[PDB]
């Protein structure tokens, strides 16, 4: 684009007028030189900081460094606190409130003179929300990740976060430890500022930002509290300057392709299926045409190499020192399975930015012969029972569960299942199939990550720690196991789920990417005839907007008004 | 100046050698870009900030906006807190204490990678130990006043700060006021972050600066919590840089001239008596040759234009609304007093900035015509009292005791003084001396501001509220009237002080500077002989180290090590 | 003591008087509730923060930390920067200014209305600086350590703090490395907040500090990123207010038994050699009679079995992990080593804060028969060459070096040395003893860390990295090799290294802690004879008080007026 030119914070402060006086005289007021509404970009550092986003908890520090980018750069800084939907405070689900604030972050940014963006995001639900919100006004935007935890230490051995969760918390229901000794781990669990150190859902979605290049290269696996997250904070001040003189655009940068490269990325580090939902409705806000099949083509065969939790052994920090996501992604162009010339917020292509780089652990990040998979890539499942799709992380999940037929056991909704799960007298064994509903978009409501169902405990004390699981709900990214999630339509909405009854058997065929409930079209037509909708409806508020416009998990579960690009034309002035 | 050029930051930063890597290495831990270290300037901001210096509160909020403006002109910020001598907190008083925070200063600069420095003052004795430190290192420097408090508001009048401590604390003495009345007024006295209202030495010495040309012109007047102080930290972080590319150095600036248009316009604002020690001590820093003589000769009939507390009737808001210090300035060049030609950190000359300036209000700044006094300066005494010199502030003195003789009233030490003075048996009337000694430098020791004595009540009771006082101390810039201050030598190095008895008489002569003891040489000279330092002195710590290297207030009260300008050299590597 | 009581912060702030009006009233200015002043402890947080002292960096957020402790205990917590020597940006060495800082915390202490102190260090001097400081004022103290980095990672390797700066330049020296392969080194050498990831100076004093009981336990090897390290910072904050009330004095924690348990502390880590000089410099403070004969008498005998960089293999993240100092402390009082009675600032004796502690890793904290050496204490030489002393760290250097006898290369300075060391036609072998003068107290002058000389790069390449080295230099905990130390007296103020000349045989003998140059007695006497102090002396300034009252480093280096404790009694009143 030409420069210079007006930009848009210059309808607010730019002239003699009346409105303008108002304006700029009134941010003045803070100690601003006269010289900074001269036309200099306009830089909005959009802050999901709070003292109840643990996991964000160093960003106001993070927000400094942006700031003197921008004031190097010749920009106008302005730190500008939004939503932070942390998946660590907020109940019944964090998920739950992702559209809420995709919505807040949209009108702060349309609203506002800002003629740029910085995304300081980190806990899992900050990534996807601000990315929603700033791409339904597609002014020039960059991610700043906050970076993961330090490695989480027990007893002279490593924790990882989340999924160590799940583990002991088994393994105290097997007998096999106390909650004693659970407490215990507590304190050196969680020992730095930063998100979840294993490839969870934060981590996760910080390697898709940068791999849709809507992050400088090397953004997702610094550790927050590493002195080069410092570095790139600023280093990011300084591009967004140039990139508002450049307009350089989220639709020139997410692209079809760019998505691609995303979801192979996805496949190579074996990240949490939430990505799928997260960029499913990220993709409905640039205006891109992305689903399952291109989730359940684009991953097939495409091998994971990231060893770390839950798939693999080690945590961000070896990922981070074997050299993190560029050497992932140049080795996704050597098998020929990246789009090299996608464009970055660098202004370079994405092959261009990791070409170079080295792998300095083979032990973390594998050569394709020792990956933890082979076709890493997370599965959609198809069939009567999951019409609209289905899905699994294979990379974590047990081979020999991949293929099975069982006898369905069958949980309402979660109250359902925490009532019957620990009894003794549950008619279960290790080949039955776990079945839970209503803990969809609508049912839970929100969709909680609850679909990796710990295991009866008198089949935990076997030994046996997995079992096949599903639901119409999510999982944490750091979980694990042969949980089948997303299932479409939900229980809630009068999906084929909610009609599975205690005894139908259920066949499970991963290799087909088929998901099969074994009873007739007759008997099963017959059954939805006759279903209703036995979950707790809200009569107002918020939990009443969510409940009325919200999609399926199969379309990225955004709300229904809320999808596409609405841009970013100035509103008409409030005097 | 040569631009690009090595500056000296450059022999810790610049280079390839294990040192290098050692210092730019370590630095760089806390997050910053390489480029930082490629000789753009880098900026030490020296801030006096200290929760124990309430005066300078705001000053962290203020180092951050110094910080915005040095990244912008392209150099590279770093924060540096020091020595903080508040005037409210430290005891005996914080004058003992102003050579070492000068000390301090001084190493802190030449010891570390800075190539210019900015000067974060406020409370009385920061701005001349931060100046001192400074001038003897010569590296290019400028100031950023903290700024004076608003006005204090108590019962429907103007309050302010200092000035109505010693009229309720003598109210309270005459019986027209309550001590409970004085403490209630104290929520009110000081209501905002910033430096005593009034005229004191804070408010002196930020025009000290201002008129020496070490601050950009306005700095003085504007109040601590104002907006425009935050623009005028931002600007002065760019202009810093500017002055390292052009080395443009205190030794450029103060000059003799400089140091004359100081004189004057103190007199002009009717500022503190101890600016004369201040400024003294830091022309002892610089090398320019500045005596007691010089500042009875340029403050000679220069008119008191400036309507504030102790010697008016306003504060320092009215100042600053009126136009503050550039007006004065102005006022100065149109009577031909000023030398208009002498240079400023801005570049310019103290008569370009000036020029154009406008008063808003002669009520506070006067008209010649309506002046306060027409020889405002203050005025050296000499004779055999004060062979050395002694001061006083005629505007904030009584027109008709500037010439008087009267019988001596004796106070061996502040002790002996507050055992005596409220005793009503005590042989004393308006008409008497009040001479306390022992409170200069070596003898309080540090020269407290005890030189304002308080009237004996049964003349407080008469309506009376000024006497003639003399002593070897220091006064409040707050304070008022007819006092003889910076006797020298003092009485604990064996002046002519010391020796005064009961019944002595002793002539007062403003017009003809003259301060008499009405005894002959002969029983004067045998007095003399029977002195001793009849003190308990310190064997070790610094009181010790001040008792041994200090010297008079006609010099400045610098230590004798401590005089002179230094420069700027590196030292060896450290390693 | 009893509570309530008085404390001395109510001087200023306790009653109706005109100057608690002035105390109280000008504090209010940055709005505190007046309940405040009721006489409840106020609490100085003296922090060492500072952008040029990097490893200090986060000590702003500890500081906020110790606030809030302090608020919860019922305290008044007010925040005061002090002045800061970092050993990475002082020149010519910030040793020379470590006494000027505990001059300045002194009296900022003494000076103000503080009735207890948090002492926030980091960074090798700030510690001593601090305690030294503190301890001559003997008010309630208790210590916060910043933290070490985390370990630095250079290609899938670890690399310790300052002991790979020694390492890589003298693999450059003998061709193993090229300068360009270093730099490479510096980005992902120092990659957090906080001091020397190894067994250095910070590491050691830190250690001391938890050793003596002055911090509260484990306060030493927490990293500065680490979340247990905030946790830290505010439990000290609450625990301070509850020392000030029970008057717990620095007198009372640091004994002979602390200093003693100190010294036997630093065998165990293998600590450096500067905490020689900083406990004899304390200890000189307090009024302790400790002297090198101690030193050598309670390290004799003691096992370094922490297996650190640069005496062993990991660094201060493993050694945290491990369990940290409270571990060797508990192994100290296993082998009846320990004086278990010594009381803590906790107000609970060190054998009850660390008896029931876990060693979880075994290859850290070595067991005693793993030990890297079996007499791990610092040893003191004797003899001709040192009449006052030298000292030796066993546990970094050859033993086939200890009893050693060799021609000595003798370089008169470190301008000598540097100009001579790396030519080829200089005649020097492996059995040789480099011997470099003047680089003492008074010499360097400050005495920089320079002993640890570099040999000569011919007899590098032979394989060979050690050779037995004497100096009145330091070096830095970071450093290792065969090094005599603190040689005493200095050649500066005329010791006999003075006179030592080029083919003058050395006897080094450790067990007989004898050091010996091999030239007749009435040859020494005639060499001194011609003795001059051959030095270009400062006139001036502080380098000159530095000449002038510096001692030698037998008794700490301390400043001879410095010495003692002057106590805490409130000063005059200031007005
Ligand atoms: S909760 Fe923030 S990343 Fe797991
Ligand atoms: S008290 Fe700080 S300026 Fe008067
Ligand atoms: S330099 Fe600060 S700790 Fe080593
Ligand atoms: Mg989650
Ligand atoms: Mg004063
Ligand atoms: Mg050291």
């Amino acid at each position: 684009a030409e420069w210079p030119r007006k930009l848009r914070s210059q309808e607010w402060y730019g002239g003699t007028s009346r409105d303008v006086i108002y304006h700029r005289g009134w941010l003045k007021n803070q100690g601003y030189p006269h010289d900074l509404f001269d036309g200099r970009p306009v830089i909005g550092i959009l802050n999901t900081w709070s003292d109840m986003t643990p996991c964000n908890g160093h960003l106001r520090e993070l927000a400094e460094k942006v700031k003197a980018g921008v004031w190097e750069a010749g920009g106008f800084p302005l730190e500008v606190p939004v939503f932070s939907a942390s998946e660590n405070t907020f109940r019944p689900t964090a998920m739950m409130y992702r559209n809420l604030a995709a919505l807040a972050v949209e009108e702060a940014i349309r609203g506002q003179p800002m003629d740029g963006c910085v995304l300081l995001v980190g806990c899992d639900k900050t990534t996807p929300s601000l990315l929603m919100g700033a791409a339904s006004c597609d002014l020039p935007s960059i991610v700043v990740t906050g970076g993961p935890m330090l490695n989480g230490y027990f007893r002279g051995e490593r924790v990882g976060s989340g999924t160590h969760l799940w583990k002991f918390s088994e393994m105290v229901k097997a007998g096999e430890m106390t909650q004693a000794e659970f407490l215990e781990a507590e304190a050196s669990m969680s020992r730095s500022s930063g998100t979840c150190n294993t490839m969870g859902t934060a981590s996760t979605m910080a390697s898709m930002a940068e791999a849709l290049g809507m992050a400088l290269s090397g953004n997702a696996a610094i550790p927050g509290v590493d002195s080069r997250r410092k570095v790139m904070a600023q280093l990011t001040g300084r591009r967004i300057v140039q990139m508002v003189k450049d307009d350089l655009k989220p639709s020139e940068i997410m692209t079809k392709q760019a998505f691609e490269n995303a979801i192979r990325t996805n496949a190579a580090i074996g990240g949490s299926t939430n990505a799928v939902i997260h960029l499913l409705a990220i993709a409905g806000r640039v205006g891109i045409d992305l689903s399952l099949d291109d989730w359940d083509r684009c991953g097939r065969d495409v091998p994971t190499i990231v060893n770390l939790m839950p798939s693999g052994k080690y945590l961000m920090e070896e990922f981070f020192y074997a050299g993190g996501l560029p050497v992932v992604l140049k080795r996704l162009g050597e098998a020929g399975l990246l789009h090299k010339d996608a464009l970055t917020v660098s202004g370079e292509t994405v092959w261009d930015e990791v070409k170079d780089v080295v792998n300095w652990n083979e032990d973390v990040i594998l050569p394709a012969e020792k990956a933890l998979t082979s076709s890493g890539g997370i599965v959609v499942l198809r069939g009567n029972l999951a019409p609209k799709g289905a899905v699994l992380k294979p990379s974590a999940a047990s081979p020999h569960l991949l293929v099975h037929k069982g006898r369905a056991v069958v949980f309402e909704d979660i109250d359902d299942y925490k009532a019957k799960i620990n009894d003794d007298n549950l008619d279960i064994d290790e080949n039955c199939i776990m079945v839970m509903k209503n803990c969809g978009p609508k049912g839970y409501p929100g969709m909680a990550e609850v679909g990796n169902m710990g295991l009866p405990p008198k089949v935990l004390k076997k030994g046996i720690l997995d079992m096949v699981r599903i639901s119409d709900a999510r999982m944490s990214g750091t979980a694990y196991g042969t949980v089948v999630l997303h299932t479409s339509p939900e229980a809630a909405v009068g999906g084929p789920l909610a009609v599975v009854k205690n005894g139908d058997m259920i066949e499970l065929d991963v290799p087909n990417r088929r998901l099969h409930l074994d009873i007739s079209d007759e008997e099963l037509a017959r059954r939805l005839a006759e279903w209703q909708p036995n979950h707790d409806l809200p009569t107002s508020g918020y939990a009443f907007l969510h409940q009325q416009h919200v999609e399926g998990a199969d379309t990225g579960a955004d709300l229904d008004f809320l999808k596409g690009c609405r841009g970013n034309a100035v509103g008409k002035d409030s005097h």
